[PDB]
């Protein structure tokens, strides 16, 4: 095998064409090299399908000769999408008897030697940096006969080399077609004759949460409905009583019901809060809102997963309105108006009429609780009714009734279950991005990053539920929904330690529940390297995790046990921001340089890595990694031929 | 004060404008947001001229009403630019009593106060990461009255956090504005009375290598003439001697000849070799390509500027085709033509047509020496007589002569003074630059990126000479000439003491002539900071270090101390890439983590960070380090609050 690039595209056809979604060039060759506005990668065709990856592709359309092609086939379970091959695309075709050496072809046209392990590993024979393989996502493994052997997905990696390849195999995609591209999940599972975990896809409004759990009491079966809000969860029990005529439990950490009814409602954390499953408690379990990427979601739906076939249960189901891979579709209620510049109230570039606010009850979205307290002065400022509400705030200062814009962060999804005339979406949200910088160990930043297509849904359906909305937005991108970052699985564990009194290898085993059940969010799979610097962060200052918690920002436990560490040497905080208010007391007392374990933050101060936790943690950085590496539209091609 | 932002362009509109250079939205407000292809920046309006840094902006035009704006101005020493305003635009105007409170506006529409601490410096009453300044340069400083102090150009960072800003002090505006936009350059200076340092910007025909070093020596003075290619040096000298009747001496590592004569030819090396300015020796220095970023012509220019008033000389001529903020223009004698995709021959994404090439000599220019190679044996199979060049190898195996089409790095234009019918560009190269990753300490990643002008130029340069010439390239367009990264200064240092036994501080003084010497190509100041590494870099391996000087590759200092620290620690080196070639003979004794001083490749040993080494250059990065933080479209704008604070 050989191989060299062409490339077909500059900036702006590919900009014009993604946006028409109108590819008027003659598709030839068999890898692609695609681009996005923001990533480039590579899409190959086998079997008549051109394949890519799902975190470069997304649910994206391919920029086709009759206009944009949607995708035929989208496994997120498996990183894969795949549309439909443009008329006069040549195609790889698979690998009966696979060879154990494999040829990579990069997004360079380098073709790169391979030994295949497992089904879908590779070890490079020269090891490689990290960076190299960075734009090849979707490129073929192939054989030395020239047959397709898979697609490239990640790279596994010791200390940012490349030193294993990921790969979807050339099967998940003869599985991928077979599979049925449209399946039924609006009605509700039958309880099956033994255990089982069942999907349910349908609207809000479907009664996932009210009409299905008093179904299922009414064919007599104990019923446990999960779900991350305690707003909601509280709210289901009221409506019950009403609109059913079952008083049901309700457990909630603030304030929990026992009336010894058939149904359950629970907030995933409590739930965690009390040991997980009670064997005999339960026949169903339904997850509500499994879309949800909070850490005690997360936590909650493993343990259900973890535990339930033992607990006596027959049926879990994981229910939700947006699963993995679901595009944003019009809604028949919502009137969707895109905010432009000629606005009396400046709002992420673009502006607000006071008109559009003035009167009636309004959700402005705000990624910051900075913006929110900013923008809801400006409002009041202008004699209108404003009222910021985000993490930390109670939710009084929302008024039930009567006229007032209320401007929020996602806090309010978990927090106000009432709905608004219209919603404005600044269409980003802040998330917490973990990177392993080495420097010493890992990195825990904050990023303002475009929203996802779940969140759009989330925040848009606040407005249009039975009654009419609008809903203006800044902007009409979406990111692709139904994947997760690492730090999300930190935060299970830290969560864990901080609430549950989990131990971390507990807490992996849920986890690796959650991540082998087909049909949820995914994740790079780093549960043994978390688990493995809880496992060492020993002999914590209770005293200090308790303020962290009473404080209740993020990392609780990590805050903690730097906090603590700095304290057994009396060593300076990373800085003296809020983070590191637990210290304030001791302020003038400590000095010296900080002992550090790792960054979740601006560090102000002299660092010393000479402490033998320290050392530990870089110990866990030489993990194996696997780590990835408008319309999608082709860019150029890689010619194929040893 | 306080601020808000207005997106007025999407991301195509911007595309759009970039390539027709055509802008019809009226300019409102006076704090610009401006973007390029690859990045975006701030300019603020200040007496009617619209400014912001060279940095983010080269020397490209400005979209416009009725088409693209030139630059009024352009002072790559200060790092900033301007255009006229369009007739409308308002613009803010200069502060008329210093009020040491001072307020930055960021992209974000933040206002983030700042503390006057000299003409150009402030500081953040909060420090914060400098990743939330980014984007930001070119916006304005207010005094609290809402008038111009200056333009933010850079953070003054310790470990990543900005605890301080550089900005343009809108004096340096004024003086500009009260100042002509052309100046000459172009003609030999007259020899002054007392010391005086000169630029000469003239065409390669100018003969500013051999006519004008002729010329002073007619008048009866003593000129020496450094150049840093050796090829370029014994040929200008060749040609003097023949077609000028003057033997000149020649001082070169490969060729040194003592005549007597007037003139001397020398490259930068040999200078630096010989301990540069003898006192006595010369009245005129021309440096010839002071243009050049090598770090042997940096610390040659350095030294001229450092040395030669001290040592007798009258007159320093820093001469160039192509000073900083130089743009391409075309050529009589050049046709320039666009690959594309419809060939025989695959090239950097387009394709070469064999016909172009099948008869005659042809350059063909390439990113690095595997590309060279492997585009070498395609030829050959085309049946086209084509050899590869390129550091390590050569000169003479290129034919003079006969049918020929040479494969080539930059390496070429040093080894080789030749030229040819046509020219082929893939249009970029291979840069190093430093991040300091605190990963430990810092990285020299070697990287490929878009040529700058001057690389166009020289390349382009190949042809056209006294004849017709072809010039074929892969991609439009240039970054911007006249700046050079941060891990040039530290070759400097290296180069200073691998090869001319020169201490740190001796080579501070040279570097910081070169700085403070205005009209050469400009720098992010870290010369303390690298000062102090090599300082604490003491008792290296004699042996190593020959071996890496030797052996032709970058950072030879480096690389033999990081090797000296792991043979006396019994370590294996980080990788067995061959940079570490020196250690191969050693590889069974070698065992454990690797004593990581640095990172200039990938580590792929185990690493340990305990070395007092590790610890003391860790402890330099405390150091304050300045960092920074088509044509080009006005996609926004932060409107100011008019009243109030
Ligand atoms: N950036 C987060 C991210 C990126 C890629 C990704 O792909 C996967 C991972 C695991 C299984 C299947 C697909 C998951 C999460
Ligand atoms: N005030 C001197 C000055 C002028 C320009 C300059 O631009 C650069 C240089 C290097 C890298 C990035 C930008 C740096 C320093």
């Amino acid at each position: 095998i050989t191989a060299y690039s062409q490339q077909t595209r500059g900036l702006l056809g590919c900009i014009i064409t993604s946006l028409t979604g109108r590819d008027k060039n003659q598709v030839e060759g068999e890898v692609q090299v695609v681009s996005t506005a923001t990533q480039s990668f590579l899409a190959t065709c086998v079997n008549g399908v051109c394949w890519t990856v799902y975190h470069g592709a997304g649910s994206k359309t391919l920029a086709g000769p009759k206009g944009p092609i949607t995708q035929m086939y989208t496994n997120v379970d498996q990183d894969l999408v795949g549309w439909q091959a443009p008329p006069g695309a040549r195609s790889l075709t698979p690998c009966t008897c696979g060879s154990s050496d494999l040829y990579l072809v990069t997004r360079h046209a380098d073709v790169i030697p391979v030994r295949r392990r497992g089904d879908s590993r590779g070890s490079l024979l020269s090891p490689r940096p990290v960076s190299y393989l960075k734009g090849s996502s979707g490129g073929p493994l192939l054989c030395p006969s020239g047959h397709a052997v898979g697609i490239f997905r990640a790279a596994v990696c010791t200390r940012g080399v490349a030193k294993a390849v990921d790969f979807v195999p050339v099967e998940s995609m003869e599985t991928t077609m077979r599979s049925p591209v449209f399946t039924d999940n609006s009605s509700p599972p039958a309880v099956p004759q033994s255990f089982q975990v069942a999907h349910l896809h349908a609207p809000t409004g479907s009664g996932k949460s009210t009409k299905v759990p008093a179904a299922y009491a009414a064919q007599g079966y104990k019923v446990l409905v999960l779900n991350p809000s305690v707003a909601a969860t509280l709210g289901f029990g009221a409506y019950m009583s009403k609109a059913h005529g079952i008083d049901p439990n309700i457990r909630t950490g603030v304030r929990t019901i026992t009336t010894g009814a058939p149904v359950t409602y629970s907030t995933y954390g409590k739930f965690l809060a009390d040991g997980g499953c009670s064997g005999g408690a339960y026949d169903i379990i339904i997850c509500d809102e499994c879309h949800s990427t909070d850490s005690t979601t997360i936590l909650g739906i493993g343990t259900v997963l973890d535990q339930a076939e033992t607990a006596g249960a027959r049926l879990v189901v994981l229910a939700t309105a947006t699963p993995p891979g679901s595009v944003t579709v019009p809604h028949p209620n919502i009137e969707e108006v895109a905010l432009s510049n000629t606005g009396e109230i400046p709002f992420y570039g673009k502006a607000i009429p006071i008109e559009a606010i003035r009167g009636g009850r309004h959700l402005i979205f705000c990624h910051s609780k900075k913006k929110c307290d900013e923008l809801a002065a400006k409002l009041s400022g202008l004699g209108i009714n404003a009222v910021a509400y985000y993490r930390g705030l109670d939710v009084s200062v929302i008024p039930t009734i009567g006229d007032v814009v209320v401007v929020a962060t996602d806090a309010l999804m978990t927090g106000y279950t009432g709905d608004f005339d219209s919603v404005i979406d600044c269409n980003t949200c802040v998330t917490q991005t973990v990177d392993f910088s080495l420097d010493p160990t890992f990195t825990i930043e904050t990023t303002t990053v475009p929203q996802d297509a779940v969140s759009r849904s989330q925040r848009r359906g606040r407005t249009g539920r039975g009654r009419r909305g609008i809903y203006r937005f800044v902007t009409p991108g979406e990111r692709p929904s139904g994947m997760f970052d690492s730090s999300v699985l930190c935060e299970c564990y830290d969560a864990g330690c901080a609430w549950y009194e989990l131990t971390p290898a507990e807490t992996s085993v849920r986890l690796r529940a959650y991540l082998n059940t087909p049909g949820l969010p995914v994740c790079q799979d780093h549960l043994e390297f978390w688990e493995s610097v809880f496992t060492g962060l020993t002999h914590i200052d209770a005293h200090f995790l308790s303020q962290t918690k009473q404080a209740g920002d993020n990392f609780p436990y990590l805050v903690a046990y730097q906090a603590t560490v700095c304290a057994r040497a009396q060593a300076p905080p990373p800085s003296w921001d809020q983070m590191w208010k637990c210290l304030i007391r001791l302020k003038p007392t400590l000095h010296g340089p900080t002992p550090l374990l790792y960054r979740l933050g601006a560090v102000q101060n002299e660092v010393t890595l000479t402490h033998p936790i320290t050392k530990y943690i870089m110990a866990c950085m030489s993990a194996d990694l696997e780590v990835v590496t408008g319309s999608v539209v082709i860019v150029g091609r890689i010619i194929l031929s040893s």
